[PDB]
């Protein structure tokens, strides 16, 4: 590539490995929205929450792919595996899993950034920092102050509505 | 009549019946909103809930109508029948009384297509399923998120309020 | 299903092939996108060509989704293979593999259709020719067009250049 | 110096040396400017990139300049060695020597940056990330794509033109 310049094939094939783990996150939370979206379930705000979601998730991997090439690197996409459960339970069930999902996507993006610290790579090591690092630990917070609420509040069906009605 | 291309005297007679069952819908629809303005029931949200849906009934009656007249049709009335209740329990005896109504509605739309198809009229066909097919999905399926949310209210007090206050 | 009213498993069965097909469709083109952004390709009207044809399948898929649950159908995901290109060669290969696509998306819109049909299904009849069978014929006419420009281009450098600035 | 903290005698010469370089691209890119501005090369898109090229690359010392009295470091100023060229031959010509310009300019980047992170200064670390790192990667991600589509345009004077008139 007549433009790659400082960039390892082990950050290359990091990169397009963590696209695909984005792309998988979205694809959950695609499956997430929708499920509460069931007349069966029909809790409107919570399929709001994991549809912005979604959307969140394959932004970043879009970003992560522009990155790839304005490196020169190149990428290569994988099967994205479907999501872990065809059925989400309660929104405390749901908003656990979402949580063990960001958490696994955290811990992706900080071995991403030691890779590129050992490779001696800051481009990359900014690029995760600025766009993806702080927005993690964000929603991490934002998930686990849901989380807390949602447990103070499970008259577990009252406590579900309530929830979705006045914080969601 | 001078107009009259391709309507069978089948259609003409059943867009009449079902003339009746949409405004024999909204007097049913009347006679909820009215039950729940009670200073005794005093659910307002309710009462408006179905005030709105007595409009949209007799609106798509007259619709039926103009339509009978477009093609040739003779409108012909019939007595409309009272609603089946007096006295229409809580919002979730109500609500369950609706989608029993919206499904029959939905029946009937989709039988009168059914006899179009086989009459081979596509004005009637494409009527039916601009103006009233979807209307029909979108409202039972609004229909069955409320039913959903009541039961997961009822407490039962405290949630009838809750749902009223905080969805209608 | 409360809601659930002429909806046979057959068609939710299908429907749910059909989400995946346009989420396939959406990845297809995504790839298609970024590989037109690569640094020794570096094609940009082609690139976004690709990358707003990936959000409309995205999108297709979304209402389909919408559609399960509107009609009491339960969404069921599958794993999206990857692409069957790793890279998509000049802006003629690739066009040529688009409409391929398209014509198979098509073929299972007009399959789906007939599905309905036989099953007396209107409300999904009339879903499909409303929201997707006018888009694929006016989408595959543009590609169609598109294809005939290209050929007519390719000094196939220059031609490629050319229909990138002045068509795209 | 009354304001100095963490700032080594080597990080202070190699942002002297480093300003010297930028000085030194912002007087190429002044030459490869007005050389496409003769009456005989007469390319006025080429002209006006080089220019404002020469723009961003002093802006980029003055920026340096400012950092260096921030941190309580003493500008020295050497000589500007003139282009290494007094005529740049085609588009195609100069565009490969801008890359391999702003590739060296990359690399004093990237070594500054290495000393900075061996020396413990971070504030250095993330005043580069944050104005140059990735102003470089964008700008050598550009030129690498200009190359491409001026090396698939060559009829070598009717590319040169058009890529001239349709693209800068
Ligand atoms: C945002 C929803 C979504 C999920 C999974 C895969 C794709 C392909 C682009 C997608 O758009
Ligand atoms: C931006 C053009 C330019 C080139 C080289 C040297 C100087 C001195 C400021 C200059 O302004």
């Amino acid at each position: 590539s007549q433009i790659r310049q400082n960039y390892s094939t082990e950050v290359e094939a990091a990169v397009n490995r963590l696209v695909n783990l984005y792309l998988r996150a979205s694809y959950t939370y695609l499956s997430l929205g929708f499920y509460f979206d069931r007349d069966d379930v029909a809790l409107e705000g919570v399929c709001h929450f994991f549809r912005e979601l979604a959307e969140e998730k394959r932004e970043g991997a879009e970003r992560l792919l522009k990155m790839q090439n304005q490196r020169g690197g190149r990428a290569l996409f994988q099967d994205l595996q479907k999501p872990s459960q065809d059925e989400w339970g309660t929104t405390l069930d749901a908003m656990k899993a979402a949580i063990v999902l960001e958490k696994s996507l955290n811990q992706a993006l900080l071995d991403l950034h030691a890779l590129g610290s050992a490779q001696a790579d800051p481009h990359l090591c900014d690029f995760l920092e600025s766009h993806f690092l702080d927005e993690e630990v964000k929603l991490i917070k934002k998930m686990g102050d849901h989380l807390t609420n949602i447990q103070r509040l499970v008259q577990a069906g009252l406590g579900e509505y309530l929830f979705e009605r006045l914080t969601l």
